């Protein structure tokens, strides 16, 4: 919608991290970073690819919960997320570029849930 930038920070809100690292590591907030920077058609086929649903309403996403898992260490991998229980793995890349052009070409590949 006509707005300057996304609110998704509701979602980060209620995003979840598993094993040992939290929001300010760097696979984390790099993550964000490219989420964020992504473009609003971008940011609507990356949420159904994770969750199943589109880019970010008129209301908070904290409504939603999102899992966030490391699949392991910096290694080339096909990053995978399940919509049905909102989980999103993804391999501690050390590079937000190495991460950013595997998470993309993933979403994109992947059909999102959509609707109708």
């Amino acid at each position: 919608g006509p707005s300057r930038n996304l609110d998704f920070q509701a979602l980060e809100e209620t995003t979840e991290y598993d094993g040992g690292y939290t929001r300010d590591s760097v696979l984390i907030r790099e993550f964000w970073e490219i989420v964020h920077s992504f473009t609003d058609e971008q940011k609507r086929l990356f949420l159904q690819f994770t969750t199943g649903t589109d880019r970010a309403p008129v209301g908070g996403l904290g409504k939603l919960k999102m899992i966030i898992a490391k699949n392991g260490p910096d290694t080339e991998r096909l990053p995978t997320s399940h919509t049905a229980f909102n989980v999103l793995l993804l391999p501690e890349y050390s590079s937000k570029e190495k991460l950013k052009e595997r998470l993309l070409k993933a979403i994109t590949y992947a059909k999102g849930f959509g609707m109708l």
